[PDB]
């Protein structure tokens, strides 16, 4: 009856009920091809079909409703929409529309949208009020994401770590660099576990770029949330074409006075994917990554912001470093000073089986005041006036001992105040 | 009526004007958008429009009126000069042109310049006769502006220091030299905040290149002062597109015996712009930068005088070294001696959690007899003779205790000729 | 209807022949113009035509002109481009009294080939080029004159001594832009200026 659960459906239960509804060689055909298939012939029983995506407008001007459970990649089950519907209900890329469809008139290959009652989760007339997320005057961050979990186990003291080491508040725009090989996969997991749990209601998305299918499907299994993803099989146009989905997404549910977290994987590859895609403009850098190819990640990466009038928008990105490549590192350059938070992992840490891997000296935060108490970030500056003098090496190990012997953060605090 | 107090409206007061006048889908669109098509309808009407802006005369011949509120960013709102108003007023880049503006004829996209009564805050035919700024002859700076606030708080020291540190005056050149993560972004605003309670007579001009976003709306919201800046993920194309309308700009003021103070940041970062915008000369020296390429600030910076025939330019730029890049400890040796102020911070004072970090000993002004008093300029010398011998971490740490116990420091002056 | 429009504008006798004559009349209308034309330089009278167009013409000489056994590329005799050679070749000026003056209009582009191979035919015979640039006409540019190709031959006769070295550092600064540019770079220059004298230093100012 509704797309949108035949997608979550799995595919052995999408063969048994195209069987009885007549349909057959199903099961060698791909699972869009056979959710197509079950549409089309329960539309020509006549009871109505239903339909929910997110808008990608081209430049032709027709538009397409893309699923997240295929990460929004170009399908036959997708949605069609005319330009009349752009003019007469005014959206956006990235808009989510949620309304009945109709079969698809012969000599077309694509449902068509009948009409509209759901944009953004919201009627469409107040959709069309909605103040464009450019205007909106961007401000630091005031509320800071709680990353303990009481629920977590002593074994893991990422979530601990993080802290103290650089506290996250809404709207944040912190970038993690590290080594390959250095835990970083794992860090956005624990990530993802302390603001799915601590804060269950800001909006959690998880975009990955050229990484292994293995890895894709453990991100949906274990982050609750919506997770898309691009493999490296897949061509550069494709890596490119999910970030902008994904922001304008991400985009258009601040302007609804919305959170919305993206755990961004990672910036050095999705520069990579657009440096490719756009052409030589007849100025090469340093390791051959054009000027302009840069300025389209910059603006990605750029948008996270505290919105004053409400809502926030979190970007946490991870920059690959000493990877062995002369574009890696020229990419890392350019996105140095750019975010308020750094978060900084150390390959000789990683080496030595002790994780997390983070260097407590070089990681930090700009204008941390506005995130933490008085007294917490006190009790943070005294911290950093007995780690600075050791070793990064030795660094880590003191606070995981620490931490260790002690149930939650504070009394860790009052521990170092007793010597 | 008017197009300076649209841009000053906030968005939803012009969601709401617009509705009223006939326009509609207007949320969706840029705030740059919403006042073209404001002005459009209110065209039609009959009533007369006017207008102010900033001249950037291009190459063509042909020039634009760009509005400090978007940071001199080019825009559907920008009014269009034809070169004949150049030629019958006889105007140059910088200029502030207001008067009366005509409704785009097709074929055009951009509104047009009726008349012109205001030039530079003067009458037009006045602002004809102004001499050119090259043509002043400069001077060392005569009269000094105060740093210490009455209102300003203990808690705060950092005015106060600098008077100690190094006085400046009108005309002065200063270079700040700091290490990231510093304090140097928060050291301007405390200049800023005394520019404009001291001296509310000065223009005060805050330039913010390669900033993030949230840095610039504090310091709009804090500043009382224009003030503009260019964001990373804008090319680099626009970075010195910014620089060179407010020193034009400011040129101008200074030609009508006005003051003119300009509190830039960084000047590290504005050289990176230069040298990738102007192409390669077949010379590269070390870093990559090219010898021609730093000509342009040089000029930039070194433009900061005190004109004798009257008004003064004061720029003080904020130098970064230790970024741990080749390319920028090469900048700050070609601007090692440009400057007649220096004020070092100090990293390893920062850490201690002791702010101002200034190195006292390092950080000086030359010519110091013009600023200061007899009295006051021999009581700097013995307090000098006291600081040197001790250590420059201390050094802070001593003036911080003794200034907290002073109200002001004449009083501290006092309490030093006591022991 | 073009021909009437020139009547009524042009200030003087204008004659012309109609798509729907047939060829003999074309060729008798142009051979009557320049004999007239050619008595009238005789006393001492300056006679102006304006040719419209060259590319035509040949065409209506070539079909009333019988083959002599010899045909070039597109279908054009030899000998039957000699008349019109001889027709425009008339203009020249009278050391005794009077002058000659001959402009055509050349039609290239024109997708036929025997346009083509015409225009190459009278490709030096004049003093006098001046090229029009269809990608300027499409930008809606007017006049679409091609300055850098356009020019004329032994112009130091024409023109004074100042005026003649004034359009050289014109042509100096010209050259180097695109000649889709140059027309608009004129047409900005020429519209401040109320005279071509003003515009002459204006240029030298910068
Ligand atoms: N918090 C942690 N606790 C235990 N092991 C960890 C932790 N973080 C990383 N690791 C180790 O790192 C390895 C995975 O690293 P990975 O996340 O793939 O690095 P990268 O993503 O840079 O390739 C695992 O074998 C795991 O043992
Ligand atoms: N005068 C001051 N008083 C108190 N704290 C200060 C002062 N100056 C700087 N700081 C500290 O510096 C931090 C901000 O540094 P910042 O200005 O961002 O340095 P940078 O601009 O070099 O990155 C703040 O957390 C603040 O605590
Ligand atoms: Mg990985
Ligand atoms: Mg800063």
């Amino acid at each position: 009856m509704n797309l949108t659960e035949l997608k979550n459906t799995p595919v052995s239960e999408l063969i048994t009920l195209g069987e009885n509804m007549g349909l057959e060689n199903l099961a060698r055909m791909r699972k869009q091809d056979i959710i197509f298939a079950i549409l089309k012939q329960h539309a020509k029983s006549g009871e109505d079909i239903f339909g929910d995506g997110v808008l990608e407008i081209l430049q032709d001007g027709f538009g397409f409703l893309r699923s997240a459970d295929s990460s929004y990649l170009a399908g036959p089950d997708d949605i069609y929409v005319s330009p009349s519907q752009i003019r007469r209900f005014n959206l956006r890329t990235g808009d989510t529309i949620s309304g009945k469809i109709r079969p698809p008139k012969e000599g077309e290959r694509y449902f068509a949208l009948l009409k509209v009652n759901e944009v953004n989760f919201d009627k469409p007339e107040n959709a069309r009020n909605k103040i464009l997320f450019e205007n909106l005057t961007p401000l630091h961050a005031n509320s800071r994401l709680r990353m303990e979990r009481d629920n977590g186990s002593t074994e893991d003291l990422t979530a601990r770590v993080l802290d103290l080491a650089s506290p996250i508040g809404r709207g944040q725009r912190g970038l993690i660099v590290a080594p390959p090989k250095a835990g970083k996969t794992m860090l956005l997991q624990n990530i993802a576990q302390s603001i799915a749990y601590n804060h269950p209601d800001c909006v959690l998305m998880v975009l990955l770029i050229d990484e292994r299918p293995e890895e894709v499907t453990e991100m949906q299994r274990l982050v609750k949330g919506e997770v898309v993803a691009s493999t490296f099989d897949e061509p550069a146009s494709r890596h490119v074409q999910v970030a902008e989905m994904v922001i304008e997404k991400a985009k258009r549910l601040v302007e609804h006075k919305k959170d919305v977290i993206i755990l961004l994987d990672s910036i050095t590859r999705l520069a990579r994917a657009y440096n490719t895609v756009v052409p030589a403009s007849g100025k090469v850098l340093t390791g051959g990554v054009d000027a302009n190819a840069l300025h389209r990640p910059k603006r990605f990466f750029g948008a996270a912001r505290n919105v004053e009038e409400g809502g926030s928008l979190t970007i946490i990105a991870t920059a690959l470093i000493d990877t062995g490549s002369k574009m890696d590192e020229v990419i890392y350059e350019e996105f140095k000073g750019t975010g308020n938070m750094e978060l900084h992992l150390s390959r000789k840490i990683a080496e030595k089986r002790v994780f997390p891997a983070i260097d407590y000296n070089r990681s930090g935060t700009r204008k941390e005041e506005l995130l933490t108490t008085q007294e917490e970030l006190q009790k943070m500056w005294i911290l950093r006036k007995i780690i600075h003098p050791m070793g990064e090496i030795d660094a880590m190990e003191f606070l995981i001992n620490k931490l260790a012997m002690t149930k939650t953060n504070d009394d860790f605090f009052e521990m170092m105040k007793r010597s």
